[PDB]
């Protein structure tokens, strides 16, 4: 039915899409242009995000998910995949993909064209996200947020 | 122990695949890379699939909990949704928020269609298969099939 | 602060309340005074209910939860407990819990006095409910109840 | 299996060893635990049969953000204190939380044994607020992490 051509975007749908500008809260070096085709179609409990980053820009901010998986498929360009401590080179057809607490990641462009990828994600009412660079600790429950530094975390256990 | 997280496009190019046939349909039939299994993802599916002419993608289906997307990377298809045909071709996205929309996906072109068939994956779902007139309930490994006819609906 | 006064259900208030005439739909004889206490303060995740069963009733259909646990906690008087094969006395002070998939039951007051228990169970979006008795599995989905002819069901796996 | 062991009689629970247990954050809030779930295997609810002597509490005033709980009073007489209100208690008296709704502590200054049913969800992620030491606990699996108020910084609310 009519009601339902809305849960399809055409290539060229996508490519009209504007998308936003998204500047990560913690590095304002991980910029990208965003186009949430999850949202688009009305998804609510993955995101299904095609992004464009541009040279001398990132992906994120250096973090590793407690609860949410994510990963990324890249599409066109070429980028550098930091994962704990290695760094190592992506291209079109790569996928990577993060398991709980398994790797901090972060990816940049040192290249000379946009890199394109899909990031592909759970959305989760609770989670909880380190950022090593920056020593801080995010909890995220139902749309409160709460950053704290690691210093001031108390770990009674593990 | 980090670099077994990323899967070179070389590296998938040499995974074999699986050969999968869908219960209820026995013109389903795809090769399936679980590109998301071979990683350790638990909680979401990303299959990058391979469906030759002649072939679907499924049964014509409907998820009340698993959410799921198609995302064509190559070759060309024919979606069915809410009885409704659109053709589908390289760069088209068509995303199933629970409860919207029954769909297949068959391959009536000349060359192989490739899409990354992206899931939830939950303990819990239903899925209704509207041309065979069944629901199934899927409760952590037990699988009960009922055709609709057998079904008596209750209210609060 | 006087917005949180109605968290508390002192005794006499809740002696006081008329609680709900129930019946369950399977069972004529499963019929219960219940003072729903957690619906009294707001609770949504567990159901925490105090009931009275006359004698010669009793209170459920006989039934096994696949997912949400259940507990009674007897106040007063006496029952006859049913657990898949076994009857059991019970009486004031006794406890019975219900991991999931652990045992088809039901409880009779076959006493002199009315039967006093305080009911305790989770509340979840999803369960599935075997009515043993009835040849009946009832599938509860978010508000779609599913209710199926236990030969009607094709199980394609189990775990 | 043998069903006799989802039963508990009254007998069984008198003989049972308490579990001598005392709040972290509060050595007054002394008790005798018996675990009546744990006993007969319940793995989701908690259901507690609780013994408070006089001149101690059952708790650390402390609200819960996702864990509701309920107490319901069997024999002895206590103080509930419920958001800076005291409301006395006694038996036949029941009290609900539902999350968010109100910080409470109970406190025995009678002079025999308080002794009640505690009835809580158990959840592998909850964040629980200890108002009178501006503190807050995130646990999250098995992680338990204790952050003074004065740390947080509260980048969104719901
Ligand atoms: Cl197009
Ligand atoms: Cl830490
Ligand atoms: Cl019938």
């Amino acid at each position: 039915g009519m009601d339902t051509r809305k849960l399809l975007l055409t290539a060229q749908e996508i490519s009209r899409m504007k998308g936003e500008h998204k500047v990560h809260f913690l590095n304002p070096g991980a910029v990208r242009v965003n186009k949430s085709l999850g949202d688009a179609v009305g998804l609510r409990h993955m995101g299904i995000h095609l992004i464009q980053i541009e040279p001398g820009k990132e992906s994120t901010e250096y973090h590793l998910h407690h609860y949410e998986e994510e990963a990324v498929y890249v599409l066109s360009g070429k980028g550098t995949l930091t994962m704990e401590n290695d760094q190592y080179p992506i291209a079109p057809g790569d996928f990577v993909g993060f398991p709980c607490h398994a790797a901090a990641h972060s990816i940049s462009n040192d290249g000379t064209e946009t890199l394109v990828c899909l990031v592909i994600g759970q959305r989760l009412d609770q989670d909880v996200v380190d950022y090593p660079n920056q020593h801080k600790r995010l909890y995220r429950n139902n749309g409160e947020w709460n950053l704290v530094d690691m210093a001031d975390i108390r770990v009674l256990r593990e």
